[PDB]
């Protein structure tokens, strides 16, 4: 056999591991090796064993950080072997994730999968605190004010989780506020960009969400909505197996809720892409993994709860009412994503927000001057 390596973050209830079983069980003359990562560590890791000259074979990268590995010279050009493969056609990928995975007019990758997030809330905690569970918050005022009429220390119930930790989980949660008050990451200082700032000092000001929020993953702060402590939770599709054995109470998601009615929602594009590296000694193999992983995207969302990056295989429904709703509201909130790049320099900008999100919630910034310092920077970096 062909041995190869594979390097993710998936865990045993994502797509991965189980997909490695299952291409192993064909005995085709290939097997692969696992190595599972933190989220943390995907870019360092990766970026260690490719300048050390032991990186996988396989790696599923997060698409903000591919432009910086294909730009780079360390991710295999596959445009040769797409273009033989009837089983990935470019065709079938939506155009962000696709163009993702591009650098200089060339392939350097397939998508794996795409996300977005959005609100999902406890239906039964709004039943109780005289809510309509059937009309959630649609405006940032009402979500306020629903997270103030929801918190309830007694019962150690905030009325929000989200995530601002000081690293991509953090600027990934901002620019959907951003994004909808009118900005942008190349222009994150405009009034609205203030105005969402703002909005999230408030929440954690009055205690509407935890204080971890500033140093915890979106997977971590979603286990405390599981669990009834938190009534709704900005999060994403990739929440909802887990959800569905672990949370003891109806729920529902809905769309991000927008600043003004007349604004339009968006969100920035999330999930994955597959690369191969570009000094394995076995390419062919290494691409045929990865037609067979992409061969299995129709079944992603029943096994995983995860979405395809392909417009070519609508998700149909599962079946179980509570993801179905999921389901529906996730692949309305995906059709206004906008990406985060392209850029080698993701990680220089996403810092830059990063920092004004720390600056500002700590209280020793103002959002005005956390963002506009942030504005001058990216202008630096993203040039
Ligand atoms: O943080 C910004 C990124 O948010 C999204 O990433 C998701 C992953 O897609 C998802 O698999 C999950 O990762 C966790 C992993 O499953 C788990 O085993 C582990 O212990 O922690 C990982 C990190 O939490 O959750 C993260 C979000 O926390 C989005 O897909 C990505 O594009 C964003 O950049």
């Amino acid at each position: 056999d062909v041995t190869l390596t594979l390097w993710s973050l998936d865990r045993d209830i994502q797509p991965a591991p189980n997909l490695i079983k299952e291409f192993n069980a064909l005995n085709n003359g290939i097997k692969i090796e696992y190595r599972q990562l933190q989220f943390d560590d995907v870019v360092s890791e990766s970026m260690r064993a490719y300048s050390t000259g032991n990186a996988p074979d396989i790696i599923a990268i997060d698409n903000p950080n591919h432009a910086m590995f294909a730009s780079r010279g360390a991710f295999l050009d596959v445009t040769d072997m797409i273009a033989k493969s009837d089983v990935i056609k470019t065709e079938n990928y939506f155009p962000g994730p696709l163009k993702s995975v591009t650098w200089d007019g060339k392939y350097f990758g397939v998508p794996k999968a795409t996300n977005t997030i959005a609100l999902y809330y406890n239906k039964d905690l709004f039943k109780a605190a005289g809510l309509d569970a059937a009309k959630p918050p649609q405006t940032w005022d009402e979500l306020v004010d629903a997270a103030r009429k929801l918190t309830n220390p007694a019962k150690n119930v905030y009325g929000i989780s989200f995530s601002a930790k000081a690293n991509e989980e953090g600027t990934f949660q901002f620019l959907p506020w951003a994004q909808m008050a009118g900005a942008t990451y190349k222009n994150i200082n405009t009034d609205g960009a203030v105005k969402a700032l703002e909005t999230w000092k408030t929440l954690l000001d009055e205690k509407l969400a935890s204080p971890d929020t500033l140093t915890r993953s979106q997977w971590d702060s979603t286990a405390t909505f599981n669990a009834g402590n938190a009534a709704m939770a900005i999060s994403g599709p990739w929440e909802i197996d887990r959800m569905l054995k672990d949370a003891k109470f109806d729920w529902g998601v809905t769309l991000l809720p927008v600043p003004t009615p007349d604004a339009p929602r968006s969100s920035a594009m999330g999930d994955y892409n597959w690369a191969i590296f570009s000094k394995t000694k076995h390419p062919a193999e290494a691409f045929k993994a990865i037609e067979f992983f992409a061969s299995k995207d129709k079944d992603m969302f029943k096994n995983f709860g995860q979405l395809p990056a392909r417009s070519d295989i609508p998700v149909p429904p599962t079946g179980n009412a509570l993801k179905d709703e999921a389901l529906k509201t996730f692949v309305e909130q995906l059709k206004y994503a906008q990406p985060r790049g392209p850029s080698p320099e993701w990680p220089k900008i996403s810092k830059a927000i990063q920092d004004a999100i720390q600056g500002a919630l700590s209280g020793q910034m103002t959002p005005k001057a956390a963002l506009d310092q942030a504005a001058e920077k990216i202008k630096l970096v993203d040039g």
